[PDB]
């Protein structure tokens, strides 16, 4: 017992390869567990609806993104920007290397239709992403009292402005990732942002 | 006659409206007819599926966007830099101010799957996209020789990171109008981006 959760996987992974095909809106939990080759009532016994299936994916892919950080900051202890360094160095090249999450990252942006109940995973996101403005605001107030980015930093646009470049980047590498290489310029594009803290004026405000 | 014209528009006017309440996925050019209060034989007569009608949507209004800058670049003349300035400034507050782009944009980027046959307007825009990257390198190489943009100044990527980070700011607002104000704080996040291409070094490598 607790092949279960061979079996509990099984119904993730089935769905990403469908949910790629075809999108999350031109799919049941009727294509998944016959594709699952576990019944129709058997699907409906692990998840409630394709709402809180599809946030389990966004979910149970639990965030490892966040969660290597305490154990790169093992690497790199008393010095708070290059973990921010690292990080989305990481989020960027992982987009790149890793599978369970080249789908995963691009049905959010691409495959997904945010309105047929989807609207509430909508939320489940929008409150998510609110938490992250200010899990990385404190990351930068951290990198101001190690005194690694400067004193009068506007630290929620350098947190709006991080999440959109940094997903602004994987959005259109996802549309398009012969355009441009984002597993080599990733390096150079994230040191950009960290230099863009730095020296940019207008992320100020002095006093 | 060119009342077909009054008609013509009305097609795509009730699109907009059903696209945002549903998405492109869950629609057909059969409640598009029925909402057009227009025979289904007689939608079928502009427009020959779907995606040629979501790409006419996207084409037939027309790049205004960029067709305003010829006479933008009628009150700066000589100024390269104050018109590449004032064209993102006018992309970004026209998605909050605009309803016939609001909710365009919207769709663009959260309520369309690019599958089913949108799969083939995807490449209709990633072409789109690949001329834009040199749209903007030559309004860059112009900025050059104007000098208000560095000698060594990186272009593509001075174009793949504008993009990346326009319509990353756009996708992350249209996700969430309600975290930050697009109509205020732009002037300011697209002053960043250009200050960006004037101080930030890695977007250089010099000789």
């Amino acid at each position: 017992k607790q092949e279960a959760q061979e079996t509990r996987q099984h119904i993730l992974d089935v769905a990403l390869r469908l949910f790629s095909q075809q999108g999350v809106s031109s799919t049941s939990l009727g294509e998944i567990a016959k594709a699952a080759g576990v019944t129709r009532g058997a699907i409906y016994w692990h998840f409630k609806d394709k709402s809180d299936l599809f946030s389990e994916i966004w979910e149970l892919s639990e965030s490892n993104i966040g969660e290597l950080e305490l154990e790169y900051q093992a690497k790199f202890p008393g010095d708070p920007l290059s973990v921010l360094r690292e990080i989305l160095i990481h989020v960027l090249e992982s987009t790149v290397t890793e599978e369970r999450r080249r789908l995963l990252m691009e049905i959010i942006f691409h495959k997904c239709e945010f309105v047929g109940e989807m609207a509430v995973v909508q939320q489940a996101q929008r409150n998510l992403c609110l938490e992250s403005y200010d899990r990385i605001e404190q990351t930068l107030k951290h990198c101001i009292e190690a005194k690694m980015l400067p004193a009068d930093l506007m630290t929620r646009r350098a947190a709006i402005i991080m999440r959109g470049y940094i997903s602004g980047l994987m959005e259109n590498w996802l549309f398009a990732p012969q355009s441009f290489d984002l597993k080599k310029e990733a390096r150079d594009y994230v040191a950009i942002l960290l230099e863009m803290y730095l020296l940019c004026p207008t992320l100020r405000n002095p006093a």
